[PDB]
């Protein structure tokens, strides 16, 4: 069998053309119809829009106020089991780690998402948050297939200086041979709502039991307002399970 998901910073902090942009994101999710969707910078009015225009998804939120992440689960495809929110005690931007354990097909999954600390100046905090994510991915059982996806805000080659990913934590984009057609999810040249690889995918699993098959960008079509659904590109990923 196979699985598919979309990670995307829908950018709820941009208060302009938000209803139209929300309809844009939902139209995109409807085309690909992923099993899971990892959202970042979601806000309550934006969240209330997903409960209507993306009714075929079970919404789990990282918070109830301000802005927050979210994990959507395709009904009839993904079965919810439990959720958990690992906090970031020293976050200055209400960031955290949303965890949602599910049963997809016939395998146990640990779906994770987070919006790591933004800006260059808060590099140290972003790294410490990353280590927490990586550490949390280790806490899961070996039978469980852990998949993290979200806005990591990682830049300036911050990863390789912190020690790099653990031996058992693999980057999907790197696993697929570092394709350039979806390298940059953040691009001020292409996008004009306003380049780095902020949005990333980390996964841990038994050897061969999770093989990334493809990775693509989404939300690259302008809407009626002449703007894109978000300042970030979305990332569609499909994986095989054996």
């Amino acid at each position: 069998s196979t699985i598919s998901f979309i990670t995307w910073n829908i950018d709820g902090l941009d208060g302009c053309n938000l209803p139209e942009r929300a309809r844009g994101v939902c139209s995109c999710l409807a085309l690909y119809s992923p099993d899971v969707v990892f959202l970042q910078e979601v806000i309550p009015p934006y969240c209330a829009y997903l409960k209507k225009r993306a009714a075929s998804y079970t919404i789990i939120t990282g918070n109830e106020e301000g802005y927050f992440t979210a994990i959507l689960l395709k009904k009839g495809r993904v079965k919810f089991k439990s959720q958990e929110i690992i906090p970031f005690p020293n976050t200055k931007m209400m960031r955290n780690l949303l965890c949602v354990n599910v049963s997809l097909g016939g395998n146990e999954f640990c779906l994770m998402t987070s919006h790591l600390e933004s800006t260059r100046e808060h590099s140290a905090e972003r790294i410490r948050q990353l280590k927490t994510v990586l550490g949390k991915m280790q806490e899961a059982p070996d039978s469980t297939t852990v998949i993290f996806a979200g806005d990591t805000n990682l830049r300036d080659q911050e990863v390789i200086k912190c020690g790099g990913l653990p031996d058992n934590v693999f980057d999907a984009w790197e696993f697929l041979g570092k394709p350039k057609h979806c390298q940059y999810t953040w691009d001020t040249k292409a996008n004009n709502n306003l380049k780095h690889r902020f949005d990333r995918i980390f996964f841990r699993a038994e050897e061969g039991h999770l093989i990334p098959q493809s990775l693509d960008l989404v939300g690259l079509e302008k809407l009626d307002c002449g703007r894109f659904p978000s300042n970030h590109w979305g990332l569609l990923c499909t994986l095989n399970v054996v």
